């Protein structure tokens, strides 16, 4: 509010410190090293850059590759399209086999991601322990909302689906608010009023262009030590080309390569678990048994509905919150090509018209899986990663509140208009996919396990409290950090970009703060 970004172009104007990794004059020292251009990586780098020669590595190329990112209307298409190893969305699976996405790209996933911006629910910050500078947080907040988000302006779909979380009782209306607080509110959103994505990558255009230097396509294998010290790392071009980069003094490599990528590297430098690592003849650098330990993913449990009519395709800027259930609604054109990890498989039912998908996240969550690596040499391949989706009882739990909070929301008069059949129950609705079932826990428990997808909200990894104390500095290693969503084994709130966003910056002030 008063701060907040207005509708504009994407901002490329930081391409003229962006750098193909294969020039060699990159390769050299410098006070920072960021590994991974995105979400929390651009902010951190930017704002190390205003005091500081700063060299960001990210392995995806520039944005501008791929115009699909830079729209609302091109949310979809980027998780059509086929991950050929260079696209902007990286596929996987996961053990468990869900499907699920990742950033290949600078800028992170905030280029590919549904645009919604939250602050992190205010008890999050007593709840970690850290000592955070509690007003620097919030001045943070408004330097990343002044840049790239915006109020949204009305959708038709996200009006009703608001009337209908107030309707179902998800109670008070907290009107428009980038706070993650219970009730029903419009939140901020990424996407600007004429649907122009705007991202982390943007973050960079507050960075001082005489000490910030980008080099994409800059796949970063290893991070090299020296009291240990990281003191930097190997990286390879796309042509397969290998270079060095270093820190100088009393500099410092932060890793912010995501949730995926800051333990594969870890693991990969000889930083996690003693035994695992030299069952693999990895040369242990660093022991400590947490490095790819409690990975996150919050579920994600839906319904589908295919009005009589068509309704008109929104992205997500109506929030409705309880403590143990968030949830929004995305309406959607039809598709013949699925968006990948949209729903959990690529064997379900495709839309022949316009659909709402109604949605529920279980908070969390308290289920935790790992990241091991699949290959002990190659970064290019991806890590495993298993979540163990409801294998804690406390997560089925709040998935039944939620499927029933959902359940409630169907029979609103709110959404009444878009039954197919005026009949008094929620069967008068026509569902692609699985409808919510029955009374008693036990299907609902069924529905939970059988249909869970990604939230694409997973985190930890390289928790602080097991691999980082709370600078997020690597315990027992000099001048290495990590700043991204592997740090936290719970969400901050419904939509976790915003902190993160903030995050990268904040860690930033703080590590200029202890220099001087
Ligand atoms: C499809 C999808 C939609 C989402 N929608 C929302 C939403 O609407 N709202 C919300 O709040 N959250 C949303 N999220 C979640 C949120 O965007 C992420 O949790 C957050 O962006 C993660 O930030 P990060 O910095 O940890 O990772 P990233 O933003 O992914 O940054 C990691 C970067 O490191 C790079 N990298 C990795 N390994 C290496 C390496 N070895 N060398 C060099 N570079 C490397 C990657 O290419 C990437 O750019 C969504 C997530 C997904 C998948
Ligand atoms: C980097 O250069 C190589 C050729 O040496 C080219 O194939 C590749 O597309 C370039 N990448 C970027 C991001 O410009
Ligand atoms: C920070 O902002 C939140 C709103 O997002 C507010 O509730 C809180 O009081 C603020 N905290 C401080 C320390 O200013
Ligand atoms: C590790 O190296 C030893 C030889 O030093 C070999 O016996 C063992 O099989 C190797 N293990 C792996 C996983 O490469
Ligand atoms: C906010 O976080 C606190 C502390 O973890 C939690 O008790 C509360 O339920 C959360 N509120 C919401 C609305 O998620
Ligand atoms: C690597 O991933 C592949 C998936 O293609 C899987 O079949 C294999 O078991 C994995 N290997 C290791 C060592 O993790
Ligand atoms: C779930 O998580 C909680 C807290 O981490 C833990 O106490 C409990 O043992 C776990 N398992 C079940 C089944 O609740
Ligand atoms: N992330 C996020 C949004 O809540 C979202 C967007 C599309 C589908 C489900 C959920």
């Amino acid at each position: 509010h008063h701060h907040l970004a207005n509708t504009s172009a994407h901002d490329f104007s930081y391409l003229k410190f962006v750098y193909n990794a294969t020039d060699t004059s990159l390769e050299g020292s410098y006070d920072y090293i960021v590994i991974g251009g995105g979400t929390s990586g651009c902010p951190l780098a930017a704002t190390l850059s205003e005091k500081y020669k700063v060299l960001l590595l990210e392995r995806g190329t520039i944005a501008t590759e791929y115009p699909n990112t830079l729209t609302a209307d091109g949310f979809a298409y980027n998780l059509q399209q086929q991950d050929d190893g260079k696209t902007p969305v990286e596929r996987f699976v996961s053990e468990d086999g869900i499907d699920n996405v990742r950033a290949r790209i600078l800028g992170g996933t905030t280029i590919i991601n549904a645009g919604v911006y939250a602050r992190a629910n205010i008890s999050f910050y007593s709840q970690t322990g850290i000592e955070w500078d509690l007003d620097l947080v919030n001045k943070t907040y408004e330097w990343v909302e002044d840049a790239i988000v915006v109020k949204p302006n009305n959708q038709s779909w996200q009006s009703v689906i608001g009337e209908g979380f107030l309707e179902a009782g998800i109670l008070p209306d907290n009107g428009f608010s980038l706070d993650h607080e219970a009730g029903t509110r419009l939140t901020g959103s990424t996407f600007d009023n004429n649907g122009t994505r705007h991202a982390a990558d943007e973050l960079l255009n507050k960075g001082d262009p005489n000490n910030l230097l980008v080099a994409v396509q800059a796949s970063v294998e290893k991070i090299l030590f020296s009291n240990l010290s990281a003191i930097g790392v190997i990286y390879t071009d796309s042509d397969g080309n290998s270079h060095q980069a270093f820190v100088r003094g009393n500099g410092e490599v932060i890793v912010s390569a995501g949730t995926i990528g800051t333990p594969q590297l870890l693991l990969l430098s000889g930083v996690g678990p003693e035994s695992y690592l030299s069952s693999l003849n990895i040369t242990v650098v660093q022991p400590n048994p947490y490095v790819g330990q409690f990975v996150y993913d919050n579920p994600r449990n839906f319904i589908n509905i295919l009005p009589p009519n068509p309704i008109e395709a929104s992205v997500v800027t109506v929030l409705g919150i309880r403590s143990d259930y968030y949830q929004v609604s995305l309406s959607s054109l039809p598709f013949s090509t699925p968006p990948f990890s949209l729903f959990p498989t690529t064997s379900y039912p495709l839309p022949n018209s316009t659909f709402a998908h109604i949605v529920s996240q279980v908070p969390g969550p308290l289920s935790h899986g790992s990241v091991t690596l699949n290959s002990s040499s190659d970064v290019r391949i991806a890590p495993n990663i298993k979540f163990n989706y409801y294998s804690n009882s406390t997560d089925l739990a709040n998935c039944v509140s939620g499927m029933k909070k959902l359940g409630d929301l169907l029979r609103t008069k709110a959404l009444e208009p878009y039954k197919a059949r005026d009949v008094l129950g929620i069967d008068g609705f026509n569902y692609l996919g699985v409808p919510l079932p029955q009374t008693d826990d036990a299907s609902f428990e069924t529905f939970c396990l059988d249909n869970v997808a990604s939230y694409w909200h997973y985190h930890g990894g390289s928790l602080v409290g097991k691999v980082l104390d709370d600078s997020f500095r690597v315990m027992g290693i000099k001048a290495l950090r990590v700043v991204d969503a592997s740090t936290f084994p719970y969400e901050p709130n419904s939509h976790p970009q915003g902190f993160y966003l903030m995050l990268g910056r904040y860690v930033g002030l703080q590590i200029l703060q202890e220099r001087s």
